[PDB]
C-alpha cells in the first residue's frame, strides 16, 4: 500500500514537505493545515497518514484513537553500541529560562510577571508548567497568573496572546504554526532572548543550540549562554549547565503517529526514507535531509539522530507513562473521556 502522505502544519512545514516528496519520487506527499489538530483531524477522515507530535498533542490524538509509530531520539553519550533505531528513548528536560539580569526573579517570584510558551496543549510550553501552577495556587484561573503572554493557540483577544508578533506583516497573530514569531521551542526562546518575557518554557536543548554561536539567525547571534539561569522548583537560580538537577519534568519525546490500521505501512516507509535522508542517509547533507531546517525545527525537531522503533508496542498511555497522562489529565478539568472531535 506503499505511499504515505504527510502533515504539513503550516506554509512553512508545507514548503519543507514538498521537497522532501518531490526528493522521494512521491513515496510521500504532503497535505496541509493551519493547526494540529487539524492535521489530527485530517489523519482521522483518513485524508493524510501521519505526522510528528510532541507529547501534548499525542495525548489528544490518543483519545481518537491515533497511534505512536516510531519516536524521536537525538543522542545520549551511554547508549554507545546499539543502534539509534533501536536504542531507548531518554526524552527531554522542561526547563523554564530567564534573563541573568532578571536579577532575583524566581519560581515563587513568578506570579504578574510576562510569559513566553511554545504553544497551548504543548508539554514543556503549556501543560508542564500550567500544572504546576494550578497545583501550586488551588485556582483554575491561570489565564489570570502572568499579566501578559505569547502561548500561540489561546484566544487572540486575550492577555495569553498580548506578546505573540504574527508573521511578517503583523497577521495571524497567536496562531500555533511558525507563521507566528514566537512559536514553539525557537519562537518561545526568542520571545525571552529579544526581552519581550520574563520567561521562556522550552527544554533544556533550545537554550544551548541558540546561544553561544550555535544559532547564525540574527536574533540568536550574540546571545551567550553564562547570560542565561534556569528556574528550579525549589526557587532556587541556576546555570543553564545544571538542568539534570533544575528542571520542571522528564518529557516523552515527540513521536509519528497515524491510524492503527495504517501504523505498519506507515512504519515502513518511514524506516526506508530514514535509511536515505537521516543522519547518515545515501542522499542526506548532498541532496536531502529530513531532520534540517536551519533552526525552526520544521516537520521534525533539528536535533533528532534518527526515529526510533518502540518496544513493547506501547499504546498512548504506555507510551505518554501515567505520570504525564495524569498531569494532563488533572489540567484539563479546568478547561470524563472521549476524542474531543
Ligand atoms: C499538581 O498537583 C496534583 C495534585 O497532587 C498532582 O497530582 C497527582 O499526581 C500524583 C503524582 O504523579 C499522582 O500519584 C496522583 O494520582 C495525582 N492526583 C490526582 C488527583 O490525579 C499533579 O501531578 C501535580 N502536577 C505536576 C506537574 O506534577
Ligand atoms: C540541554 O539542552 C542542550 C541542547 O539541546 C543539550 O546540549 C548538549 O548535550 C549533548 C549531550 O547531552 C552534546 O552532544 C552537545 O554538545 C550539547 N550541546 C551544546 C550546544 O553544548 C544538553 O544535553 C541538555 N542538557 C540537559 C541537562 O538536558
Ligand atoms: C519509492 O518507493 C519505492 C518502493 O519502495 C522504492 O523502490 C523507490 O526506490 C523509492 N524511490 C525514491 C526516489 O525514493
Ligand atoms: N511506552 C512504553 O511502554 C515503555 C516501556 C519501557 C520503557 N519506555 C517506554
Ligand atoms: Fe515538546
Ligand atoms: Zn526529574
Ligand atoms: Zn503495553
Amino acid at each position: 500500500y506503499t505511499r504515505v502522505v504527510w502533515c504539513a502544519v503550516g506554509p512553512e512545514e508545507q514548503k519543507k514537505c514538498q521537497q522532501w516528496s518531490q526528493q522521494s519520487g512521491q513515496n510521500v506527499t504532503c497535505a496541509t493545515a493551519s493547526t494540529t489538530d487539524d492535521c489530527i483531524v485530517l489523519v482521522l477522515k483518513g485524508e493524510a497518514d501521519a505526522l510528528n507530535l510532541d507529547g501534548g498533542y499525542i495525548y489528544t490524538a490518543g483519545k481518537c484513537g491515533l497511534v505512536p509509530v516510531l519516536a524521536e531520539n537525538r543522542k545520549s553519550s551511554k547508549h554507545s553500541s546499539l543502534d539509534c533505531v533501536l536504542r531507548p528513548t531518554e526524552g527531554y528536560l522542561a526547563v523554564a529560562v530567564v534573563k541573568k539580569a532578571n536579577e532575583g526573579l524566581t519560581w515563587n517570584s513568578l506570579k504578574d510577571k510576562k510569559s513566553c510558551h511554545t504553544a497551548v496543549d504543548r508539554t514543556a510550553g503549556w501543560n508542564i508548567p500550567m500544572g504546576l501552577i494550578v497545583n501550586q495556587t488551588g485556582s483554575c484561573a491561570f489565564d489570570e497568573f502572568f499579566s501578559q503572554s505569547c502561548a500561540p493557540g489561546a484566544d487572540p483577544k486575550s492577555r495569553l496572546c498580548a506578546l505573540c508578533a504574527g508573521d511578517d506583516q503583523g497577521l495571524d497573530k497567536c496562531v500555533p504554526n511558525s507563521k507566528e514569531k514566537y512559536y514553539g521551542y525557537t519562537g518561545a526562546f526568542r520571545c525571552l532572548a529579544e526581552d519581550v518575557g520574563d520567561v521562556a518554557f522550552v527544554k533544556n536543548d533550545t537554550v544551548w543550540e541558540n546561544t553561544n554561536g550555535e544559532s547564525t539567525a540574527d536574533w540568536a547571534k550574540n546571545l551567550k549562554r553564562e547570560d542565561f539561569r534556569l528556574l528550579c522548583l525549589d526557587g532556587t537560580r541556576k546555570p543553564v549547565t545544571e538542568a539534570q538537577s533544575c528542571h520542571l519534568a522528564v518529557a516523552p519525546n515527540h513521536a509519528v503517529v497515524s491510524r492503527s490500521d495504517r501504523a505498519a505501512h506507515v512504519e515502513q516507509v518511514l524506516l526506508h526514507q530514514q535509511a536515505l535522508f537521516g543522519k547518515n542517509g545515501k542522499n542526506c547533507p548532498d541532496k536531502f535531509c529530513l531532520f534540517k531546517s536551519e533552526t525552526k525545527n520544521l516537520l521534525f525537531n533539528d536535533n533528532t539522530e534518527c526515529l526510533a522503533k518502540l518496544g513493547g508496542r506501547p499504546t498512548y498511555e504506555e507510551y505518554l507513562g501515567t505520570e504525564y497522562v495524569t498531569a494532563i489529565a488533572n489540567l484539563k478539568k479546568c478547561s470524563l473521556e472521549a476524542c474531543a472531535f
